[PDB]
């Protein structure tokens, strides 16, 4: 039942995998490989020190559950999950396997100029799995071009969980590309929205059009200025940001910025597209368009079909509000790796 494994050291780390995964090849933690069982290129992720603390433990279970759960054409699926371990007691390492696509937004945009019809199809596809993720009450907090895989037939898959949270979860502060990232995150709001992801799409989508990075900061205040240079300084409602009363006075100290007309910035863009961005790049997350409503936006006329824009299933997030020791999280997790059912 248990395949022969084999350990080999890749870049200061050990990697014990079953022998159906050949030619492990680091990308950055991830290797690329070739799966003999099926003959597809895959990506293996070894989780970094799971079960190191009560919070990593929790972190690991959560990720795994989510991946097990995602079953949508525009969201990546778990091909395999495994561990070298032969029982719960030696159990300490976790590997996830997924399909390697061929390309991603990151690199197709460095080298091809995308026409509008391209953009439509791609953004709609992104939006369409966001509608799927957000139905499970999940904010994937790391939308960005390299986490958006595309393949030859131009299908799109959203890629990276781990930073994903359930919505009413006290938000924590984290490591990632600041370019695609909502203001409210950058101000460390303890609570925040699924519309944070809409901000990203907004940014990702303007990059497709123009060829360039919308807001290419170099640190947070540079990031925050670049943003204001476009959407303009906000009104007094602003009291809202108590979350950071040291950040509040640093915005009120900032020079006063007029809101730019998007149609004067995005020359040659479809007016429908520019309209849609104007509804994505508002600093007030209350007035920011949802994935669902955005799917209804006329820009997507050509592709919009509700009945193939499905919602996700009944789940138990129950655990989110549990306090267990490491060893509890450990077992819960182990069981899930055992109970894994692999797609055909
Ligand atoms: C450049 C200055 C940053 C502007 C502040 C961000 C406004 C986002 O919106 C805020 O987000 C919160 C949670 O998502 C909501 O609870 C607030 O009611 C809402 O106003």
């Amino acid at each position: 039942e248990r395949p022969t494994f084999y350990r080999q050291e890749l870049n200061k780390t050990i990697w014990e995998v079953p022998e159906r995964y050949q030619n492990l090849s680091p990308v950055g933690s991830v290797c690329a490989a070739f799966d003999t069982k099926t003959g597809l290129r895959v990506a293996v992720k070894k989780l970094s020190r799971p079960f190191q603390s009560i919070i990593h433990a929790k972190r690991t279970y959560r990720e795994l559950r989510l991946l097990k759960h995602m079953k949508h054409e525009n969201v990546i699926g778990l091909l395999d999950v495994f561990t070298p371990a032969r029982s719960l007691e030696e159990f300490n390492d976790v590997y996830l396997v997924t399909h390697l696509m061929g390309a991603d937004l990151n690199n197709i945009v460095k080298c091809q100029k995308l026409t509008d019809d391209h953009v439509q199809f791609l953004i709609y596809q992104i939006l369409r799995g966001l509608k799927y993720i957000h139905s499970a009450d999940i904010i994937h907090r790391d939308l960005k071009p390299s986490n958006l895989a595309v393949n030859e037939d131009c299908e799109l898959k959203i890629l990276d969980f781990g930073l994903a949270r359930h919505t009413d979860d006290e938000m924590t502060g984290y490591v990632a590309t600041r370019w695609y990232r909502a203001p409210e995150i950058m101000l460390n709001w303890m609570h925040y929205n699924q519309t944070v992801d809409i901000w990203s799409v907004g940014c990702i989508m303007a990059e497709l059009l123009t060829g360039r990075t919308l807001f290419p900061g170099t640190d947070h205040i540079d990031q925050l200025k670049l943003i204001l240079r476009l959407v303009g300084t906000p009104g007094a409602e602003l009291l809202k940001k108590i979350s950071s009363e040291s950040a509040r006075n640093y915005i009120q100290s900032l020079t006063q910025m007029p809101k730019m007309n998007f149609a004067n910035v995005f020359i040659g863009a479809n007016p429908l597209a520019v309209d849609l961005l104007e509804k994505m790049l508002v600093l007030d997350s209350d007035k920011r368009i949802t994935a669902a409503q955005a799917l209804a936006h006329a820009y997507f006329a050509q592709y919009h079909d509700p009945d193939d824009e499905p919602v996700a299933d009944p789940t138990d997030q129950s655990f989110e509000s549990r306090d267990l020791l490491i060893d509890e999280w450990k077992s819960l997790t182990y069981d899930e790796v055992i109970s894994f059912v692999p797609p055909p």
